[PDB]
């Protein structure tokens, strides 16, 4: 296998949509931009 991370330790904020973690709240909010904005105003139905 192959997994490289800062090491041990968890985060306070965690995207309750995909399953991602974030140290700073702001950072998290910026990430949601992917769940709130994925496709433009078109025939798409989410
Ligand atoms: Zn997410």
């Amino acid at each position: 296998g192959s997994s490289g991370s800062s090491g041990t330790g968890e985060r306070p904020y965690i995207c309750t949509v995909c399953g991602k973690a974030f140290t700073d709240r702001s950072n998290l909010i910026k990430h949601q931009k992917i769940h709130t904005g994925e496709k433009p105003s078109g025939p798409s139905s989410g």
